[PDB]
């Protein structure tokens, strides 16, 4: 192949190509500019090693502790119906709302897949809201607490324009600790320094600093505690306290077994109380160690009181509701809340027992934050740029391996070299008419008209020398343009003033009588039937000059009835009183009239459609007209248009 | 392919190669002379390691300790209009003028995505000026500090002509802090020595001198302060632990960790406090030059390669004659509604139709009659040219020479020749003339013609007709050449129609324009009509230095 090859291909396909590439290029710019922004922050860290830290700061302990302290395992997500409502709305410059949570506890259904309970609320005002889990509906306010149903929920300072609804979800601790672990990241960026880098990715600018600042913190006082540990009485005081509580614990499985040996609301209840104990416990804790690390007028002190407020009322409204249930199973509930309470202490104790131990045998004395978390404001991803470019580049190698596969795919006839190479004379190339009528009358200075006179003129030096007046246009596939070809040619050699006479020899679909304006009576049929004579057969075209012989009524044996020597006698009676006898036929590989009809006819040409018909096709049809004894003189190229790879050119311009 | 082809092909193309290369060279010239120019200072530190040191000096503790001393969110740029206005004003020797500011606050908008509020502040003398948020204007005077719509503001020494403006933005501090950042640059140079170099880029040579000296003290009188502390720590433990001989033995430590505490000087040492080299090292205008003039070169022979490889016309008698086609002239371009042949009988294109005729003379003996027939493949090719200047140089030699225009579609001759419109070829051919009316004399040739007439609406039928055939024979008898131009053969079929009467018939192939495709697909359409076609014509040929194929197209006399 050649250069000039493709590039007219590609200037022929420019259309597709076009279309393909603007529909990826869209594609990238639409996901590019919807995708949510990915914001990252970082801190810096002096460390007095270092791989060791880079373990323990990845360790499920420290990141649990920041996930208790910062209640990420309340997840709330704006809604949004569509995949793409988000994108559009920050786009549109719709300020994004949020709602501040300190306190949520779902009934934890905790069917099989379903670990993760959730509800929706519906935002009404600045002040009330409407919450609904599996569509039951509630209404809460701002400020006040709600325990209803195994549901409570604590809502304070919802920020967002009435009508919105949130997706609140309470995924579970362990699901809260792997989701921060896999966006966090630590490194040395020295390989032996005391240098530690932070890093944490997320979409919320300001809660992924604060996240890095509340793991700095806790590592930080976990270190901390070394120094004042080895001192410090809680050693002593957690190693008698743990042996009391085991016994306490032990004497109340005992007691349980010895009263074992299903309420839904009571079940509920007490899982309600157990999770306000917990809650109350760890608070306990945290109040200590920040009274101890921090003072009481921080902020983070000032927020311990007012949740342990909260967790005050509720187990106040709990222990009302249970003075509400029959004792019968009231009992049952003190075992098994004094159980579940020991349980949860003595895991609570025992960590702190393993966590006091993790703070003394520290061999890095001394910690300190040199940089605490900020967030660079440009978002990290998407990378809108690489994204487009991969985008265009996709649409071009996809438009491009199209292409080939259609050139290396497409068989049709070209150009007349194509058919000339075989040993077939092309007579004539017509072009496409881009305008229930002769094209040779209704617009007779068309490009087409033209390129028939050409052919006109060209059958007027080779029928000559032929036996008789008699020509035949067939062609190898149906719609190749044998009825168009015949009937124009006819149209164009009458205006020349000679008789010319046009039979429609297509006993099968003709539909000539149609597009001459007919009286149906009396086709071919019924004079080849016998049931007619030669005389009323032979019509007027009205726009035309010459006569015509319709087909008629369709016969039920075509091919037979062409056989009859009727049909040679009116052939041989209309050559002595017309100038020219063209005949119309069906194609011949379909059927096998026009092979009978062309043992009368002087001369005979195919018509060939340009794309459609491949060289094989007229080859064959070729032989088989030869095979019957006919011979065929050309060919004739039909249906042309302009291609820029043809590199063959036409005269199918206006000239004028 | 060979070098000669490849070196004629420049030579050609030259003119687009200047052209494309000169334009590439404009545009880098352009932006070596404009871009703002980028100085660069540095400071040597010695560490008495140097890894985690490297890092601390990037930390943002320090970057914002310096920005905080010398006030650099206060984000000062002097206004030209376009992209190029500060390159020209720096061109042109204009000095830029700068202002001092000490204190601003502007009332924060702050909104989604402009969260850098920004004034303009418009110089009207050495004294006051005009200050503007949103068209908000207002007057302030160096010295007296402003408080007004929420802008608290101060300047000092306003250095700058009046009339000139200022964009004033009070950028947040992290975002000042990442500017200093990206600009600053640290490395080892040794790997193992306690050398640090200390790199800062910026468009001002003193400003960049400035901060980088002070993040040198900031960092060193930082470094000195954990030594210091280290010993102020057990300085103040030994203080803190006095309650005779042991009395007198901590007072003798305690004066040595005080001695080790004024004792600064450490683990840190500067070497070399930055200064600025003078030459900007950014843009480096010769690599940009030689980069636009190496580029220029190669999209110029790529487009040049491109273009031949794309080029299909005809370019030398050869390519006709490879195909089996003889060619009986090459006429130029007469860079010269007048016969040239009268105008200017002595052109160059004149004498290569002198050739022709010589040509003709010969081949058209042994014709079956007197008749020439002129035609081409495609519009525009120089049929009538050829034509009617062929009988023009035939008729100056004394022959009676007949002309007759039969483009019935698009002839022009009358009107090249001086005419009497009426009665054309065609009103003798469809009946309502005879054929006496039709034929005139040119003025200034010496030769009859017959001029199309009205057009018909059916021209290739008119041409049919037996009485076309009857005027020929009828002219055959009463001159000693006919001349019959004709429309295309690839447009229309009237030239097959009137090549069965004429004995000699010829093509007009343009140069430049046909391909040999075409030239084969006319003969061959020629010859399917019975019409026997004698050679080919090579018209509206100019020199190319590619060819290697070369005429007598020169002047000789
Ligand atoms: N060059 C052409 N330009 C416009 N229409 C054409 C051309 N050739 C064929 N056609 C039209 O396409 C249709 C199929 O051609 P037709 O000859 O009637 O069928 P068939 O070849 O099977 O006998 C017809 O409507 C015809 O008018
Ligand atoms: N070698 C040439 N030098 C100068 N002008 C030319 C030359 N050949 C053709 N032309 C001019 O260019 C125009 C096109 O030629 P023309 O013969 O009129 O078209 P056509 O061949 O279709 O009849 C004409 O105006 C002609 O005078
Ligand atoms: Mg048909
Ligand atoms: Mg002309």
């Amino acid at each position: 192949i050649d250069l000039g090859r493709v590039i007219g291909e590609l200037i022929d396909h420019r259309k597709l190509i076009i279309s393909i590439t603007s529909v990826f290029t869209l594609f990238a710019i639409l996901y590019a500019l919807l995708a949510t922004p990915i914001y990252e922050t970082d801190a810096l860290i002096q460390i007095e090693q270092s791989a060791p830290e880079t373990a323990l700061l990845q360790s499920r302990m420290i990141l649990g502790k920041t996930i208790d302290d910062l209640n990420l395992q309340i997840q709330i997500e704006q809604k949004y119906f569509p995949v793409i409502g988000r994108g559009l709305a920050r786009l549109m410059g719709e300020k994004p709302g949020n709602i501040d949570i300190t306190r949520l506890y779902l009934p934890d259904s905790d069917d099989i897949s379903n670990n993760t309970p959730s509800i929706i609320l519906t935002v009404k005002d600045k002040e009330n809201y409407s919450i609904n889990s599996d569509g039951i509906q509630l209404n809460g306010v701002v400020g006040t607490l709600l325990n209803e149903k195994g549901i409570s929920l604590l809502v304070n300072e919802i920020d967002a324009k009435p009508g919105d609804q949130f997706v609140i979800t309470q995924l579970p601790r362990l699901k809260a600790i792997s989701d921060l672990l896999k966006s966090f990241s630590v490194a040395d960026l020295g390989k032996d320094t005391g240098m530690l880098t932070l890093t944490l990715t997320g979409d919320n600018p300001k809660r992924i600093s604060h996240i890095l600042d509340s793991i700095s913190q806790n590592y930080l006082a976990q270190n901390i505690a070394r120094q004042a540990a080895q001192d410090a009485k809680s050693l002593e005081f957690l190693n008698q306290q743990l042996p009391k509580v085991r016994a306490e614990l032990d004497s109340a499985e005992d007691k349980l077994n010895a009263y074992r040996k299903l309420n839904m609301e009571a079940k509920s209840v007490l899982d309600q109380i157990v999770n306000v104990d917990n809650q109350l416990n760890e608070l306990t804790f945290r109040e200590a160690e920040v009274s101890q690390l921090y003072t009481k007028e921080h902020p983070t002190y000032k927020a311990l009181m007012e949740k342990r407020q909260t967790l005050q009322e509720e187990k106040s409204k709990l222990n009302k509701r249970v003075s509400s249930m029959p004792s019968t199973q009231q009992e049952v509930l003190r075992l098994s809340r004094d159980v579940e309470s020991g349980r949860a202490v003595y895991l609570q104790l025992l960590n702190r027992q393993q966590e006091l131990n993790i703070a003394k045998s520290s061999a890095i004395g001394n910690v300190r934050i040199i940089d605490n978390a900020v967030t660079d404001p440009n978002p990290v991803r998407p990378k809108k740029t690489i994204i487009i470019v991969i985008g265009v580049v996709l649409g071009l190698i996809v438009s491009v391996v199209l292409v080939l596969f259609q050139v290396f795919l497409r068989r049709g006839i070209e150009s007349p070299e194509q058919l000339e190479e075989i040993g077939i004379n092309v007579y004539a190339s017509i072009p496409i008419s881009e305008w229930d009528t002769l094209l040779a009358v209704g617009n007779p200075a068309d490009l087409a008209v033209e390129a028939i006179r050409g052919l006109r003129t060209s059958l007027h030096f080779a029928m000559m020398e032929a036996k008789n007046n008699v020509l035949m246009i067939s062609g190898a596939s149906p719609s190749a343009g044998m009825t168009f070809i015949s009937s124009n040619l006819a149209a164009t050699i009458a205006i020349t003033g000679k008789k010319v006479l046009f039979i429609d020899a297509d006993l099968r679909k003709g539909y000539a009588h149609k597009m001459f304006g007919h009286k149906n009576d009396k086709g071919l049929s019924e004079f080849l039937s016998g049931q007619a004579a030669a005389e009323m057969i032979i019509d007027k075209v009205e726009g035309g000059g010459f006569d015509y012989i319709g087909r008629g009524q369709i016969p039920p044996n075509p091919a037979e009835l062409l056989m009859h020597p009727r049909f040679e006698q009116l052939l041989n009676w209309a050559s002595q009183n017309y100038d020219l006898i063209i005949i119309d036929t069906p194609p011949i590989l379909a059927v096998t009239d026009a092979a009978i009809i062309g043992r009368y006819a002087g001369t005979c040409l195919l018509v060939a459609r340009f794309e459609k018909n491949t060289v094989k096709e007229i080859d064959v049809s070729m032989k088989r007209f030869e095979q019957s004894g006919v011979v065929v003189k050309g060919c004739i190229l039909n249906g042309v248009v302009k291609k820029a790879s043809s590199y063959y050119r036409y005269g199918h311009y206006h000239y004028g």
